[PDB]
């Protein structure tokens, strides 16, 4: 038993809800919240900009130190940093950004990072400003992640489309 509430169950291990991930994180304090990161951990907009704003820019300060030490992530890769006031940990995961021409097949590699964590609160990778089809992203999530994932979908309209079209 865990503290996630109001989710629709899609499969044995994937759950979905219409929610703001920042507010969902603020209430649940999950062990892991996933950020839709870029390779530079520049949290300017989308989910990343919203998560970072909710931390009062502490996520960005920590991220800049991480990059200064380690260099950029790989597309499809991840790193674990603090969850600040939102979660114990933040798993920063880089999905391919279609608006940069990155290979959508890397989306599966991105979701594989979730399997290193037993339970996660997450957005749909490569959705939103990353330019991928959120329905495809949901399919890859379901077919790749084996751990327990609670997906927060900000837009009520898209949520209904994702549920109604789910096979
Ligand atoms: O940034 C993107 O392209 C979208 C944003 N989406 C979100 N999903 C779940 N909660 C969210 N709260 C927010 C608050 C904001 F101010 C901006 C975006 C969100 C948001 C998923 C996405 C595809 C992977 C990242």
């Amino acid at each position: 038993v865990n503290s996630f509430s109001g989710y629709l169950k899609l499969t044995d291990n994937v759950y979905i809800k219409n929610a703001d991930i920042v507010e969902e994180a603020k209430k649940v304090k999950p062990t892991v919240v996933v950020n839709a990161a870029n390779v530079y951990l520049k949290h300017g907009g989308g989910v990343a900009g919203a998560l970072n704003k909710a931390t009062n820019n502490a996520m960005q300060v920590e991220s800049d130190d991480y990059i200064a030490t380690n260099g950029p992530l790989k597309v499809g890769g991840s790193c674990v940093l603090s969850g600040h006031n939102l979660a114990k940990h933040c798993l920063h995961v880089v999905g391919p950004n279609v608006n940069k021409g990155e290979d959508i097949q890397l989306l599966k590699s991105a979701y594989e990072n979730f399997n290193q964590h037993e339970v996660l609160l997450a957005p749909l990778l490569s959705a939103g400003i990353f330019g991928a089809d959120p329905i495809h992203s949901l399919r890859v999530c379901v077919d790749t992640v084996r751990t327990n994932v609670y997906l927060a979908v900000f837009d009520k309209n898209l949520y209904d489309k994702l549920v109604s079209s789910f096979l």
